[PDB]
């Protein structure tokens, strides 16, 4: 099938397809999302939080119509962190986004150093709580599996503490599966793609790095992300990230050959995520 | 405080200078593409591969050592027949030239990975295995540069567990993130400061210190391609834009800054770097 084909296929067929072939979980932080607003909404009258969380919805819903099982969104990561709370808070109590839950039959789980990282305050413990009641009220959704992470940057210690009581526990260690169950709350293999933004950056989504994680960077705000967008990289991911068959460079024609190894000799210095800041601004070049 | 030509420009003794203030202390980067490089570059009957490829890793590690970096993470194998792979693997602990570079050059030598157990369960494998042990306690006096080879050093998750179970039971209590990354390693590192991928955008093998902070770059031709030019539009890039100050002030930016950024990211198509397209049975960005 050709690019053009994927882009032209129904919503339906596009989701069949992309529960046969994956991406099964795919990693997609909400980024650039500052210059985002102050390019797309009015920063001084218009609610950052709400904008932003409209935004993500559409996002999300996107993605799941499109078949995949699992997003992982890292929330937040390592001013003040009472600032976070709030736009946390509306993950468990926004209205909108509940309906979105039930409707879409998800469920959602949160994954990180949270609860201690957060403030000993009765708005942390507040959250926190929020958390675990939106984590057991969706436990009855099996369509689709949403991972927001806060502080979910850096697992080993955590790791360790778990594989510990785990081996006092059971009388032996933890499977990498018991381990990242432990982890994220649920199982999952790994990640199959990772949508990231600006400058070429992966964040937030530990155990479950492979060299078959696919990876993209974004040039504008992933607010802008439309259908079109998602289905060329969905397209790039399940056509052509595991073309067949490899290379055999030995039935290649001697000028085929040439033209490669002459633009190799001609510029070895060509590198993605090489850029250049203007305005203040950094552009992939 | 620098533009890239004037940074290009520098002596080496300079860019070293640069390197050891701003970083990276710790690089990763696996020689990749490796086979497309020899069919380009070599004859494939009457060239040696392994002597021909292990001349360019030298020449790149010494390149990146003698640019100031303190640590370099180059994965070497990771999940045909794996006794083929064998032969090269015991290059790096005996070949008479590496040995000699790892001594000019101050080189300390640790392996990392599941490469023990993975490993072939033969006079050959356990031979290899030994020789990696051996390299590293004959440079442990080397204190100038670290050098981490990979093996199976893909998952570290039941690595750690173990780890973790065997710390507690004896040095009496869990063992901290440090204590983590030197019993997978051999020694301690903060994280990766930068990732040196090639073709298709991905990462791997180098658990433990991938971090929002890492730099990722993804060269076209193949790793050995790399020229000193290469290198610094790489360094330039992470020292000096990566990290660029001040952050943008969107508020006082001219309409024709904000609308030239909008009209941009409301353009379609949008560039998203890691869609690639496959001519010839081949993967280009
Ligand atoms: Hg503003
Ligand atoms: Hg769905
Ligand atoms: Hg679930
Ligand atoms: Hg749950
Ligand atoms: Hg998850
Ligand atoms: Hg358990
Ligand atoms: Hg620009
Ligand atoms: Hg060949
Ligand atoms: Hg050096
Ligand atoms: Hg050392
Ligand atoms: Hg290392
Ligand atoms: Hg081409």
């Amino acid at each position: 099938v050709s690019e053009k084909e994927f882009l032209d296929l129904p919503l339906v067929s596009v989701a069949e397809i992309v529960r046969c072939r994956g991406p099964k979980v795919s990693v997609f932080p909400f980024d650039g999302t500052r210059r985002w607003f102050h390019l797309e909404c009015n920063p001084q009258y218009d609610d950052y939080q709400q904008a932003a969380l409209r935004q993500s919805i559409r996002i999300l819903k996107m993605l799941f119509e499109h078949g995949i099982e699992t997003v992982i969104s890292p929330i937040f990561s390592d001013r003040y962190i009472v600032q976070a709370l709030e736009g946390m808070a509306l993950l468990a109590n926004d209205e909108e986004i509940l309906s979105f839950y039930k409707e879409h039959e998800v469920h959602v789980l949160f994954y990180g150093d949270y609860k201690k990282r957060l403030p000993s305050t009765a708005q942390g413990a507040a959250v926190v709580k929020s958390f675990d009641d939106l984590t057991i009220s969706t436990s009855s959704n099996t369509e689709h599996r949403l991972c927001f992470g806060v502080f979910g940057n850096d697992a080993a210690e955590s790791v360790a503490q778990f594989s510990i009581s785990w081996n006092e526990t059971h009388g032996k260690p933890p499977t990498r599966r018991e381990i990242i169950e432990g982890y994220y709350g649920e199982y999952v293999d790994k990640a199959d793609m990772f949508i990231g933004f600006g400058r070429f950056s992966t964040f937030d989504f530990p155990l479950l790095s492979s060299g078959k994680t696919s990876l993209y960077f974004t040039v504008a705000p992933s607010y802008y992300m439309t259908e079109t967008t998602l289905r060329r990289i969905l397209y790039d991911h399940i056509y052509l990230r595991h073309f067949r068959p490899k290379p055999d460079y030995s039935a290649m024609s001697a000028d085929q050959l040439n033209v490669l190894r002459n633009r190799y000799r001609a510029q070895p210095d060509r590198v993605f995520g090489v850029g250049c800041v203007h305005d203040g601004i950094w552009f992939a070049e």
